[PDB]
């Protein structure tokens, strides 16, 4: 909470400490870690999403498709 | 990657079953998915961005010191 606007405000880096930028390297890390998981699973959910519009209705997908549909090819 | 898994109440929180929706529906949730998914790509670029300018300001002055006794600690169990 506090690393969004200090973050804003401290303009440039030397002002601030190296204890303080573990910190809001701390902070920004794992907002970035979900944020990306969060990415990449809607991303997923796209690529099944897009390969069942080609596949016309209700497409069970065996194992062995689902690794094409993953990797972009839908 | 388990601690993103655990406030990841929202990410699967009314999701449905893909393999259920209509053909015409799938197109009108692909419209959806499409828009937050640029937009948390965008929030991602520059939040790893800001990332990158603190790791190379720590790394310039004081950087990940870790002393080597403990750092073989690290590697060794
Ligand atoms: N449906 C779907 N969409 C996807 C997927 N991966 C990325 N996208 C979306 O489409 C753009 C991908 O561009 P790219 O040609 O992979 O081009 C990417 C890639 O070249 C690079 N990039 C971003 N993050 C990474 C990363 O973690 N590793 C690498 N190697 N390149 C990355 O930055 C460019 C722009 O990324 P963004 O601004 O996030 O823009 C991304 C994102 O909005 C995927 O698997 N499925
Ligand atoms: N072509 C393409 N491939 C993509 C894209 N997004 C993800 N990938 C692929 O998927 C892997 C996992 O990405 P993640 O789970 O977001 O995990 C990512 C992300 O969390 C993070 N990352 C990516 N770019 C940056 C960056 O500029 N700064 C920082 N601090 N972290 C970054 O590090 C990991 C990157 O791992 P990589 O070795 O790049 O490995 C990436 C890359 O191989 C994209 O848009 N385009």
């Amino acid at each position: 909470e506090s690393a969004e606007e200090v973050w804003g405000g401290t303009e440039d880096l030397t002002s601030l400490s190296v204890e303080e930028l573990k910190g809001l390297l701390a902070r920004f890390d794992e907002e970035e870690k979900r944020i990306s998981y969060r990415r990449r699973v809607i991303q997923g959910r796209i690529d099944v999403i897009r390969a069942e519009i080609v596949r016309r209705g209700g497409a069970v997908l065996s194992p062995e498709e689902l690794a094409r549909v993953l990797m972009g090819d839908v």
